[PDB]
C-alpha cells in the first residue's frame, strides 16, 4: 500500500531497461557483415573478463538460490550444512571453468549441441534439445512464481501486476539487445543484489528482540540450533544433492554461452574461476539472513506467535525478515535486490533457450535458404514466445518447483553423460547415445517424483512410506542412474563402433551412419 514502493520500483526498471538499450544500440551494427544470424548467440567473441564474470555471478545467483539457501539454513531439520547450494555452485564453476569450457571455446562454438550436431548429427540434436529448454523454461517459470510472492506480500499490489511487467521488460531486453545487453545489465543487477543484500543486514541484525546469533547457534534454541548434523540413517541422499548440483549444474546454456562469448579460452576459464569466487561471497548474506530468521523471538515481533514454519507459509522467510526486521525504506533495498536477481536469471534463461531453439532446431531443421534476415527473426519471436510461456507458467501452474526439481534431474541424467561422452571419451556413436538417453529417461520416470504422482514404482531399498503416499527412497537414485546410462552408452558404444566390422553384425544394415 506503501505508493512511494511503485515510485521506486518503476524507477529502477525504467532506468536498468533505459541501460539496457543504450548498451544494444552501439552493438546493432557489429561483428561480421553477414553476422546478423549469429551476432546474438555468439556476443561477438569478445567480451572482457569482468563483464563476463559479473555476468556469469548474477546468472546463478538469481534469488530462487538465495531462498534455497535460506530455506535450508533456516527450516528445522535442516542446518547451514545442509545448504549444499552455495557450496556445490561454486566447487560446480571451479570444476567447469578447470576441465570443460577449455576445448568447448578453443574450437569456436555458438550453443552447445554443436559437439552433439557434429558427432551424432541433426537427428539427435532436435531429440536432445528437449531437456535443456525444458529445465530453463521450468526454472524461470519457478524464479517467476517467487518473484510474485515476494511481491505480494511485501507490497500490497497483486502479483499478477509485477510478474507481468517483470516479464515484459525482460521481453523488451533480448528483444532490442542480444548479448551484449543481457551482460551489461547483468553487470548492474549484480551490483544492486550486493549493495542490496549487504545493506539489508545490519538494520535486521542489530534488533531489540532478536537474539544474538553469537549464542544463537550451539545450545538450545527455539527452533532448533541452526548449524544442522547429517543423519547417519541418511548420508547417501545428501550425497547425492551434492553431486546433483555439482555435475547438473555444468551442462546449461547460460553459462556455455558465456564461456562461449571470451575473447580467448584462457581469459574464459578465468571468467568461471571468477563468477566461482563471486558465487561464494554472495553466499554469506542468504545465510546471515537465514540465521538472523531462525534467531528471532517470532511471539514479541509484528508477525505474530504463529511462527512461519508453523504455518506452511516458511517457503519464503526472506521477504519476511525484509518488511518485518528492516524499516521501510530498506525493505525496498531488499526487495529491489531480490527483484534485480530474479530478472538476471530470468533473460539469462530465456536468452540461453531461446538462442539454442532458433539456432540448433530451426536451422538445421527447417531452413537454411533464409542465411541471415529470418534467423534473426527466427530469435526475436521465439525470444517472445518464451517470454509469454513463462508469463503462463509463473501465472497458472500450482506445482512449478516440483516441475523445476524434475527437469533439474533430467538435465543431470540425460545431458552430463553425454556432454562428457562427446568431449572427453572419443569413439562413441550415436547408437550408445540413444540408448543410454533411453535408459536415463526410464529410470528417471520410472522412479517416481517425490512431488506428483505419474508413477511411484520402485523396490528400491530404503524406500520411505510417508503420509501423502508419495514411497520415495533415501538411496541416491539419481548418481546411480546417471552412471549407469554414461557406462552404459560409453560401453555399448565401443562395442558397436568395434563390431560394425565384425561378420554379419552390420555388413548391410546401417540404421545410423557408423563407418
Ligand atoms: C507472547 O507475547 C505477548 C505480548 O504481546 C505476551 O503477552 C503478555 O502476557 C503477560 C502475561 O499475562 C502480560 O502481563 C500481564 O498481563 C495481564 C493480563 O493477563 C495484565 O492485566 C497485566 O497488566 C500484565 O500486562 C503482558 O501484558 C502481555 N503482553 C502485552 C504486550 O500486553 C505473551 O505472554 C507471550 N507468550 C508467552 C507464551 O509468553
Ligand atoms: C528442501 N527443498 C525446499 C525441496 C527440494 O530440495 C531442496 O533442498 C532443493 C532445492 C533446490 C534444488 C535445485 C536443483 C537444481 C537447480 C538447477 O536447475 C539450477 N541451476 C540451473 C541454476 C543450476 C543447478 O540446477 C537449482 C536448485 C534442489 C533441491 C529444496
Amino acid at each position: 500500500f506503501h505508493v512511494e514502493g511503485l515510485i521506486a520500483i518503476i524507477v529502477f526498471y525504467l532506468l536498468i531497461l533505459l541501460v539496457g538499450i543504450w548498451a544494444a544500440w552501439r552493438t546493432k551494427n557489429s561483428g561480421s557483415a553477414e553476422e546478423r544470424s549469429e551476432a546474438i548467440i555468439v556476443g561477438g567473441r569478445d567480451i572482457g573478463l569482468l563483464v563476463g564474470g559479473f555476468t556469469m555471478t548474477a546468472t546463478w545467483v538469481g534469488g530462487g538460490y538465495i531462498n534455497g539457501t535460506a530455506e535450508a539454513v533456516y527450516v528445522p531439520g535442516y542446518g547451514l550444512a545442509w545448504a549444499q547450494a552455495p557450496i556445490g555452485y561454486s566447487l560446480s564453476l571451479i570444476l567447469g571453468g578447470l576441465f570443460f569450457a577449455k576445448p568447448m571455446r578453443s574450437k569456436g562454438y555458438v550453443t552447445m549441441l554443436d559437439p552433439f550436431q557434429q558427432i551424432y548429427g541433426k537427428r539427435m540434436g532436435g531429440l536432445l534439445f528437449i531437456p535443456a529448454l525444458m529445465g530453463e523454461m521450468f526454472w524461470a517459470a519457478a524464479i517467476f512464481s517467487a518473484l510474485g510472492a515476494t511481491i505480494s506480500v511485501i507490497i500490497d499490489v497483486d502479483m499478477h501486476i509485477s510478474v507481468i511487467i517483470s516479464a515484459l521488460i525482460a521481453t523488451l531486453y533480448t528483444l532490442v539487445g542480444g548479448l551484449y545487453s543481457v551482460a551489461y545489465t547483468d553487470v548492474v543487477q549484480l551490483f544492486c543484489i550486493f549493495v542490496g543484500l549487504w545493506i539489508s543486514v545490519p538494520f535486521a541484525l542489530s534488533h531489540p528482540a532478536v537474539a544474538d546469533i553469537g549464542f544463537t547457534a550451539v545450545h538450545a534454541k527455539y527452533q532448533k540450533p541452526w548449524l544442522g548434523t547429517v543423519d547417519s540413517s541418511e548420508v547417501y541422499s545428501w550425497l547425492d544433492s551434492f553431486l546433483l548440483l555439482m555435475l547438473g549444474g555444468i551442462p546449461w546454456q547460460a553459462y556455455f554461452q558465456r564461456v562461449l562469448s571470451s575473447s580467448s579460452a584462457t581469459y574464459a576459464q578465468v571468467l568461471s574461476f571468477l563468477a566461482a569466487f563471486g558465487c561464494l561471497v554472495m553466499a554469506i548474506p542468504a545465510i546471515l539472513i537465514g540465521a538472523i530468521g531462525a534467531s528471532t523471538d517470532w511471539n514479541q515481533t509484528a508477525y505474530g506467535l504463529p511462527d512461519p514454519k508453523t504455518t506452511e507459509e516458511a517457503d519464503m522467510i526472506l521477504p519476511i525478515v525484509l518488511q518485518y526486521l528492516c524499516p521501510v525504506y530498506i525493505s525496498f533495498f531488499g526487495l529491489g535486490a531480490v527483484s534485480a536477481a530474479v530478472m538476471s536469471s530470468a533473460d539469462s534463461s530465456i536468452l540461453s533457450a531461446s538462442s539454442m531453439f532458433a539456432r540448433n532446431i530451426y536451422q538445421l531443421s527447417f531452413r537454411q535458404n533464409a542465411s541471415d534476415k529470418e534467423i534473426v527473426w527466427v530469435m526475436r519471436i521465439t525470444v517472445f514466445v518464451f517470454g509469454a510461456s513463462a508469463t503462463a507458467m509463473a501465472l497458472l501452474t500450482k506445482t512449478v518447483y516440483g516441475l523445476w526439481y524434475l527437469s533439474s534431474d533430467l538435465v543431470y541424467i540425460v545431458i552430463f553423460p553425454q556432454l562428457l561422452c562427446v568431449l572427453f571419451v572419443k569413439g562413441t556413436n550415436t547408437y550408445g547415445a540413444v540408448a543410454g538417453y533411453v535408459s536415463g529417461l526410464f529410470l528417471r520416470i520410472t522412479g517416481g517424483e517425490p512431488y506428483l504422482y505419474l508413477q511411484p514404482l520402485i523396490f528400491y531399498p530404503g524406500y520411505y512410506p510417508d503420509d501423502n503416499g508419495i514411497y520415495n527412497q533415501k538411496f541416491p537414485f539419481k548418481t546411480l542412474a546417471m552412471v549407469t546410462s554414461f557406462l552404459t552408452n560409453i560401453c555399448i558404444s565401443y562395442l558397436a563402433k568395434y563390431l560394425f566390422e565384425s561378420g554379419t553384425l552390420p555388413p548391410k544394415l546401417d540404421v545410423f551412419d557408423a563407418v
